[PDB]
């Protein structure tokens, strides 16, 4: 039927469904999609300018960031201070908390698409906005002092090589500062250059470095005579020996060493900080920083060895004190080889691995070669800070988290460039370099960097447990239990070294996380939190799944229907005084009219009202359902609404106020929601008001509706809460007035009690009522037993009613047996002379009741009275809506309850 | 119509309704009567031997368990080694401890009749039967030992005044050991004589203490010449002052003194431990202990003072006298008096505060009545001891906590009296008497007293913590936060003296915790524990319901449609398999029949199936309904069901197998199953199996069928997961075999990628969704991509599909227009011919589609293909059951699958 090139054409084409592309999930604007556009559901279904490479952008940076002061001047110290294998450990620890760090962000940046600010983005997108604008805080301030930092370092080098000579402009101090001042200037200029020229000055600098780690390693292999009276010595197991074990010659520790150190390892988010100029995330900062990693520690592990291996801790230069005589007896570790560094105890020598902080430059072949190294060391180290700076400023501006900062987030150029943030870091780093004397500030930076090491850890390690779907991370060397461990090592790290500077970074980071979630800044983007949120709330579902019930553990789990939450305020705050912190609300809607503008009406008010709800500061649920009417959307809500065992028990309803106006067929729905509440064995709550309960459509009338609306939201002052508990529902007429009354705003109110008695017996049924009462330990104030029910209630009150209820009599008796039949066919609501005759009874108690109420209970601040029950298809529903009139009309705020019978009180234990 | 009478009769004759008594609400066996009954909801609603006094049962027993051996003995030690000052610090400490745990158990004792058994009772049933079990015998076994303690001190104090005379047997311990046999066989026969004899011999020994009390306080007062020479020399303010302030002579330090004290506090809990024998609780036990511990205070603290303030710290015997006309020259407290009790400083003087221990008899007017006084307040301590702890025992044996020691619940007599807990006691004191040094034993039983007080405290903290309504204590004077602070400090008390006893008792209460909590005794008291779960979980919920909706945060909320949760076993495993630790999983069960029966098989079966949900370890919630047809009930469960956020998305159900041999009314309701779930914004998911899903009804089919339904409860092995992602749904087809692949049972199985494509173009589509799917970072073993869709398929498929939907086309070409319309009206799932036109070519897809899932996956483990969706009003009901009949047969088991088409993947983060 068609030719056999059709039969081939592309899979899609002949169907309004599409075929999963890319561009279905990409969400940037390119050309608007014009064929990347999944149909909806609804459509189907209803009726008819620069980046970097891994090796350059991340590789290169992280070497050159985690190589600074120590590489070429302190490093033989610390082999010094402390033998071989404890330098060794010491490098060790920081190469294993680093390495974990490194881990843990590796899997953090192989989730998704990441955009700007190494760590700052990461953190935040995988942790939530408060630890990321705290530790996007602390991670840039730290960067900017360390940019402060390698700038002093380099010029307290070149200051101490101009001191080798006669060179010299000002005291030392001032030397200093004036060499940190142009060095950052320069760094300045070069960084807002561009990032092209930052990499190729990068590169120049690590091929200087690498040539003087190379000259230090070929030097070292060349023993030479000359170097002989200083501790030089070429490889001799002897010094080998001999400097292994620690030789503490201070008043240092082992910790003391490691704190030195540690800064040592602190590069290694230099790639990271990168991101926004990454050509490919997610498979350039996980491997570079890995290598990175493994590069330097080797370095530095193999540079200790050696300088160990080939150096004594103390060697007294001088020429005339080599040779040693002929024989000798000395077992000092210089002696076995030659007279040279002896008799350095006493008299404090001049150099020697314990002295000197030139070492490797006298080792090294070449000394001026060592320097240059030093100086592209430091200079590399200072340009990656001063460049990881800004880009996480801006990132963090970006959020908007904090407003005042919005100013440092505008780009220059083809690619974003935050200038402003080079500016604010050169000003941090040049105030930090005219203080010139960074011995203090160091550990606090060092701190700030394992703050923020710790929180990626933690990051990963709370994205592990909560279980989304979403976490699906492409790295995987890594794990959750190790990550936690990296944590942990890392706040213990931090602690060991200056415990009061890690005290103080802990109360910035908890600053700075309390300023933030209070901001609560309008952003979401589907954090760990709130999947643990989720989890924690499905699995302590799940547990109390499986809790038996206990009469005394029971609690009112209300169903309220309340339509619109706004639209009846009285009824949801009185459902919300007995439920809030006891109990369970639920808040039922029903919708009505055409399914198609219902679901979107549904959908929209969903969010509107849960929001509304949340922001009102009421614990309550919103149960949205569409049905053709009331008592069907009812039905839905009695049957489905709750989760486990946080079902509804109880139904709350408003007072049909309108009945008398309003067509038959809806009080008959309304008495029949009543009857449905029975049948499923549910405890129904009417609430009753003089002016009614609905306000949204909202003179006179309407001030006294709103006032009523408002009243139940203040102190409710000290009247009465009247019970007329008359018979026993179980205990939840009684149990709900207590409810109220053990809430701040209603305590008060005392609790008076009506029971109904003998006129013989008043004193014997108070007293009953009194003890039973007090077994059940609820407070009452006063007891009133009440001998005039059953009486006959005024004639003009039965008059009334009479009045009232002619409208919908049936009058069967005064017509023909077929036509009275059929009327009550179609009417089912019609009241039949036989029930009215059979419970004229139970009328007359209503009216009676009314009578007394309006008699005792005429200043109650709220009344609660047993809501009479009806024999369903014995009483109409006329009947039934009339004895609820009589019984409540021209009262105070009442509240009708009817229990499930099943008991709600104990005096057991 | 009536006499004057039947106007003013009892309220509530003339009606079924039952006014509130307290007969509807107790639950003992006698006042079970007739008038005692509470009518049901449906029957209103369905058409037509000895006990004691608060006085001698709690405050005596309390004052005479209280006072003990330091009364007379080691009060003047402790007023020596510490200041008047220190002494009474120490004193108040201990006090505090008390007087916290007894309003902590004051308000325990006030929330409902308490049946039987001391504080193993109250701390039961207002924590759980964990706690009360390991208290229950940390207890009684320490109210043993203190039974041994006391036995063991009075014979200490008799052998002791047996060496001032010329008495004696054997070494002194032996005699101690004989003493103390003897007091114990005497102690046991008074016990099991009764607890008349009890209380008569306790108010005996109560009064003769008073009188030795009142005997040391006269004697005191009265001063003579002959004791100068001892340390006593009346009231003196220089002795005062002198007194006042530590002097720890020995190796003794403030802590060690307060232990020393300690096992005074004890014994508040002598009174609650009789609470199976008083006239009632709630009213004697808080006001009888707190009467107690002040009495006991007082006394103390009086007593201490009294002898600090009247007596030497160090004295001699010398009776020759000192400073004879002397010289004042030593500012020592003697002198200022007269040189008695001086010159002792180098040498060890005869006795005196720091080194008689019979100074109170010394000092008293009558040393024979002081002696008495320490005999009575021992034995009283011990008999209280030994009466407390069998109570204890049965209590916690009536409740089975340990099966092992159910024999020991037996009792006796017209009062239930435990003879074999009264014999066990008896032989565990009388093991720890022949031990004769308990030294070593004191710390372990103080600590357990102080373990028994500071649960007391945490329950009373923990059950104002779960703000369950039934709390409502009686005893209105404690706070929770005070009752915290008290288990804070009985635990910090405990560990304060002998640590290693605190971490000992720590293990065995942990211990206890663990085995009760493992063995989970069948008991349901309702403590708090149950409602902190409740209020936990609603908490939880409601944090929840105010987190925003991120696409990396989506799971799947199942609703899965099982009927029975045990009928369709492979469902139920297949959609937890995904669901379990991610997402929210509901079985909705719709119940059809009559209204009365069906309400009361849903009552039944809502507990029986959540608790073989629970025992089979599944985390799902079974959520039954009643309604007239599935369809209904699936409406109720899809728009009502679950709760806030935590609320269905995904509708999962079985295929209907049966469809070709079933009335066209079920597929009709089936096929309008899956429109409403679309209508609704739901992912629908459908499993289908050869042999099919119920297997309530179970030869070879039979076992087949069972096989079947087992098949998916254990490891799948090295099989493959083929996914037929052909339609962009959202990335659910993609993202529910993923789910599969994260749990152990499917860490084997691999997924393969089918996707549809064209030819010529096989390799660049392929990289295409190579790339797609490794963005969203999903990881997959393979990818074929199928040219040869929208081919025809063979001709014998196509005439089987034909001869298969026969039977229910309407025909409407061969017809006369208006018998053809009537046929649709009646039957409107009559497929039309103009559909069958128009859906050929969707017709052969599926017909192709199954050749080619028959011809590539035939051999995978589970198939995952995209459901295809039929417009609703355009294809009939009949059409599309033929539509998924023909996709998925003769297939190993298939899943369809048609997401929301809102995207539930992302390769942002
Ligand atoms: N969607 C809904 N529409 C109307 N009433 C609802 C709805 N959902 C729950 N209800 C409950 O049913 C009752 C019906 O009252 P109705 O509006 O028929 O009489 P009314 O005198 O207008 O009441 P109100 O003063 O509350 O408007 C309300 O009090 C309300 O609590
Ligand atoms: N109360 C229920 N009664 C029947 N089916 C239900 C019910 N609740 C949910 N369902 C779902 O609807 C499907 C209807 O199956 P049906 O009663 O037609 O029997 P079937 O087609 O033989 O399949 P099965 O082997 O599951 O019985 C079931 O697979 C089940 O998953
Ligand atoms: N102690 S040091 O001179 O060898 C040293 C060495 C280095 C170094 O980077 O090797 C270093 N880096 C900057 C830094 C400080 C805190 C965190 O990073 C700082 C210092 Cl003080
Ligand atoms: N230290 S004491 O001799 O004055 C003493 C005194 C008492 C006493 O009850 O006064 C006491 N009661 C028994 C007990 C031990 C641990 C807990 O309770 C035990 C002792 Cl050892
Ligand atoms: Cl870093
Ligand atoms: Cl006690
Ligand atoms: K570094
Ligand atoms: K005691
Ligand atoms: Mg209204
Ligand atoms: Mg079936
Ligand atoms: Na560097
Ligand atoms: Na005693």
């Amino acid at each position: 039927t068609h030719t056999n090139t059709y039969y081939l054409r592309t899979f899609g084409h002949n169907t309004m469904d599409a075929v999963p592309r890319i561009d279905h999930y990409r969400h940037t604007a390119a050309q608007l999609g014009e064929k990347l556009l999944r149909p909806s559901l609804a459509e189907l279904h209803d009726e008819l300018v620069v980046k970097f490479g891994w090796i350059n952008g991340v590789l290169v940076r992280c070497m050159l960031n985690i190589w600074g002061v120590m590489l070429f001047i302190r490093l033989s110290w610390i082999v010094g201070q402390a033998g071989i294998g404890l330098s060794v450990l010491v490098i060790m620890m920081a190469t294993v908390v680093t390495t974990i760090t490194g881990l843990s962000t590796s899997a953090i940046a192989t989730n998704g698409f990441v955009r700007g600010g190494g760590a700052y983005y990461l953190i935040s997108r995988s942790l939530g906005p408060e630890f990321g604008g705290a530790i996007g805080l602390i991670f840039a301030f730290a960067n900017a002092v360390a940019v402060a930092m390698y700038v002093v370092g380099f010029a307290e080098t070149v200051v101490e090589l101009l001191k080798e000579h006669s060179i010299l402009m000002i005291d030392e101090i001032n030397d200093i500062r004036i060499i940190g001042a142009i060095t950052v200037v320069i760094l300045l200029g070069i960084s807002v250059a561009g990032m092209e020229w930052e990499a190729k000055a990068q590169i120049v600098l690590l091929v200087i470095l690498l040539l003087a780690i190379g000259d230090f390693v070929i030097g070292t292999f060349i023993p030479l005579e000359s170097k002989k009276p200083k501790g030089f010595f070429g490889y001799k197991s002897e010094i080998f020996n001999e400097n292994f074990g620690p030789d503490f010659r201070e008043e240092e520790t082992f910790f003391s060493v490691f704190e030195i150190f540690f800064p040592a390892a602190t590069g290694i988010l230099a790639g990271a900080n990168i991101s926004g100029d990454l050509a490919d995330p997610q498979s350039a900062i996980p491997k570079g920083t890995l290598l990175a990693i493994l590069i330097t520690t080797l370095v530095y592990v193999g540079i200790a060895v050696s300088v160990g291996s080939c150096v004594v801790r103390d060697a007294t230069g001088n020429v005339n004190d080599t040779i040693v005589t002929e024989l000798t007896n000395c077992t000092s570790a210089a002696c076995k080889l030659n007279f040279d560094f002896s008799s350095c105890e006493s008299s404090p020598c001049s150099y020697g691995l314990m002295n000197n902080f030139q070492v490797m430059s006298m080792v090294s072949g070449f000394t001026p070669l060592i320097s240059a190294g030093i100086f592209s060391a430091t200079l590399s180290s200072a340009l990656a800070s001063l460049v990881s700076a800004p880009k996480i400023f801006q990132a963090l501006c970006k959020d908007n988290i904090y407003p005042a900062f919005q100013m440092f987030a505008k780009g220059y150029g083809k690619n974003n460039e935050p200038l402003r943030g080079y500016i604010l870091t050169f000003l941090i780093a040049l105030g930090f370099i005219l203080i010139a004397e960074l011995n203090v500030i160091a550990p606090i930076i060092s701190n700030f960097f394992l703050a923020s090491y710790a929180l990626i850890n933690f990051s990963v390690f709370h994205a592990s447990l909560a279980k989304s779907p979403g976490w699906r991370p492409a790295f995987k060397y890594y794990n959750m239990w190790i990550s936690l461990l990296g944590a942990i090592l890392c706040c213990i790290v931090m602690f060991v070294i200056n415990w009061w500077a890690a005290l103080l970074t802990y109360v910035i980071v908890l600053g700075l996380y309390i300023y933030v979630t209070y901001k609560k800044p309008d952003v979401n983007w589907g954090s760990s939190t709130q999947a643990l949120t989720y989890l924690n709330a499905l699995q302590h579902s799940i547990r109390l799944s499986g809790v038996e019930d206990h009469v005394k553990n029971f609690r009112p789990q209300c169903l309220v229907m309340t339509g619109a939450p706004n639209s009846r305020p009285a009824l949801l705050h009185l459902v919300h005084d007995f439920t809030k912190n006891v109990g369970l609300m639920i808040c039922g809607h029903v919708h009505m009219g055409p399914r198609r503008q219902a679901m979107k009406e549904m959908s929209i008010d969903q969010a509107k009202y849960q929001r509304w709800l949340i922001k009102n500061k009421m614990k309550a649920f919103y149960a949205p359902v569409h049905a053709d009417d009331l008592r069907e959307g009812a039905q839905y809500l009695m049957q489905a609404a709750g989760l486990g065992r946080m079902k509804p028990n109880t139904l709350v309803l408003g007072f049909k106020k309108d009945w008398l106006q309003a067509d038959m067929r809806d009080v008959d729905m309304y008495i029949n929601l009543f009857h449905d509440a029975f049948d499923i064995q549910y405890g129904v709550v009417v609430i009753r008001l003089k002016e009614g309960l609905d306000i949204s459509h909202l003179n006179v009338a309407d001030q006294k509706l709103l006032e009523a609306s408002t009243q139940f939201q203040k102190k409710q002052g000290k009247n009465t809460i009247d019970v007329w508990w008359l018979f026993d529902d179980g205990g939840l007429t009684l149990l709900i007035p207590y409810l109220l009354t053990t809430k701040k705003k209603w305590k008060d109110c005392k609790i008076r009690v009506f029971i109904g008695g003998k006129i013989n017996r008043i004193d014997h049924d108070r007293r009953a009522m009194a003890t039973l009462l007090s077994k059940f330990r609820i407070d009452f104030s006063d007891i009133m037993v009440l001998g005039d029910i059953n009486t006959k209630p005024k004639k003009e009150n039965i008059i009334a009613f009479e009045e009232i209820i002619e409208p919908y009599r049936l009058h069967e008796d005064d017509k023909e047996q077929d036509i009275a039949d059929k009327m009550k066919e179609d009417e089912p609501w019609r009241i039949t002379d036989n029930e009215l005759e059979l419970y004229k009874t139970k009328t007359y108690r209503q009216i009676r009741l009314n009578e007394l109420l309006k008699e005792h209970s005429s200043t109650a601040n709220i009344i609660v009275m047993s809501l009479p029950v009806a024999r369903k298809g014995a009483v109409s529903s006329a009947l039934y809506m009339a004895w609820l009139e009589a019984l409540s009309k021209d009262l105070p705020p009442i509240l009708l309850v009817r229990g499930n019978h099943q008991s709600v009180l104990t005096f057991y234990s």
